């Protein structure tokens, strides 16, 4: 009757009104489960796998976020994971510019940016799922990147990570963490700056880090918080709140989740749809 999540290392266990509320490694949703006698050994399961970055296997009640079992990962599990959640740093490979030149050209990258997002007649497949911010930032932001990329500039990633809440102005989505590019460029005066491209909370361009983060803690929405943000090379595909890095240096997982949420818009479905399909 459960229904099989697969395995997954958790990445954060939260208590918040008598729920226990768990996060999972790239995924921005939250799971939950009751802190009950009978559920008290998954429960110890989770918190021993958060402390030590380790991956267990899933099951949820169907059709909600709400896990209704938990078991043990296999040796081949564990090795796995530790394979694609490392503390290995690769960097690129070719140089391209660090720094964009200037306003003109950032906002023209915001603009080219933009023009990709589902659902404008502008955007090419696949299309960039701003308008589904339910869940799949980190595919948004390495496809951001990518446009950066075909321009010759590189750029950074800011996870921000906590009890997150966003509203698009019309619904409200619940995230663990969220990411997006941190643009740096040369000012007027030569000074270099930097800047959040978010089209997905952002629709008129570029904006602070901190502007940013804050539409992350949206109280409107329910009680939010931020309790880290973390800045890393532009290559890194997702960051673990233990500093861990995964990669998806061809996008074949980003391009896959943005195929798969590409009809999607608004703060429905909830949770998204499986992209365990999705490989590296």
């Amino acid at each position: 009757k459960l229904k099989d999540f697969g395995k997954t290392v958790p990445v954060g266990i939260d208590e918040e009104n008598g729920m226990i509320k768990v996060s999972f490694m790239l995924t921005q949703q939250f799971y939950e489960i009751k802190p009950t006698k009978e559920n008290e050994q998954y429960i110890g399961m989770l918190r021993q796998a958060v402390k030590n970055e380790s991956p267990v296997h899933i099951f949820l009640k169907p059709n909600s976020n709400e896990i209704g079992k938990v078991e043990s990962a296999s040796p081949e599990d564990v090795r796995y994971f530790k394979t694609i959640l490392t503390k290995e740093v690769k960097g690129q490979t070719n140089k391209l510019a660090s720094v964009i030149p200037d306003v003109a050209t950032l906002n023209s990258l915001f603009n080219q940016i933009k023009n990709q997002s589902c659902g404008t007649s502008t955007a090419s497949s696949p299309c960039i799922t701003f308008r589904y911010p339910v869940d799949g930032c980190y595919a948004r932001a390495h496809k951001m990147r990518q446009i950066l990329m075909n321009n010759g500039y590189d750029c950074e990633k800011q996870f921000v990570y906590g009890n997150l809440k966003a509203s698009t102005g019309t619904c409200c989505v619940a995230w663990s963490y969220h990411v997006a590019i941190l643009v740096s460029y040369k000012n007027a005066s030569g000074v270099t700056e930097k800047r959040i491209i978010d089209p997905s909370l952002f629709s008129s361009g570029p904006v602070t880090d901190t502007a940013w983060r804050n539409a992350c803690v949206n109280t409107s929405c329910g009680s939010a918080s931020v309790s880290s943000y973390a800045n890393t090379a532009g290559n890194v595909y997702y960051r673990s709140p233990s500093n861990s890095y995964l990669y998806d240096n061809n996008l074949i997982n980003t391009n896959c989740v943005l195929t798969k949420f590409s009809l999607l818009s608004g703060c429905s479905p909830s949770p998204a749809p499986d992209v365990s399909s999705c490989g590296f």
